[PDB]
């Protein structure tokens, strides 16, 4: 495993090393995203949560094709306040149910620290 935990203050600095195999390692779901929601990448802890198969997700919109149970004022919503005032840190429980039983799950939202790309973190509640 990689050692860090879900929230910590300064997640961003330390996964600003891990190139996808490091990511894989984490005990939480991890996803990065661009400013328009395209996924650039997405661990293995996310994959076992939702099901979805990393390679197959990358490169896709998240808010319009993956997760569009996520397609809200209270999920893309914040995202996009996010994107567009340049910061975000935002961490909140929803449920995802697209083509899955649903699933309850912590979420944390926190802007890169490369500028323009923003990490949607999770773990099962
Ligand atoms: C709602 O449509 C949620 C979908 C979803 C969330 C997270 C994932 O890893 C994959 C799909």
């Amino acid at each position: 495993m990689e050692h860090v935990a879900f929230g910590s203050e300064d997640i961003e600095n330390t996964l600003a090393k891990m190139d996808d195999g490091q990511l894989d390692g984490l005990a939480f779901g991890a996803i990065q995203l661009d400013g328009d929601g395209n996924i650039l990448q997405f661990n293995a802890a996310e994959g076992d949560i939702t099901g979805r198969d990393p390679k197959q997700v990358i490169g896709k919109n998240f808010f319009k094709d993956v997760a569009p149970c996520t397609d809200s004022p209270e999920f893309y919503g914040k995202f996009k306040e996010g994107v567009a005032s340049g910061n975000l840190n935002t961490m909140f429980e929803y449920t995802f149910d697209y083509q899955m039983t649903p699933t309850k799950v912590k979420v944390h939202m926190k802007k890169a620290l490369s500028g323009d790309s923003y990490w949607v973190f999770v773990k099962r509640v």
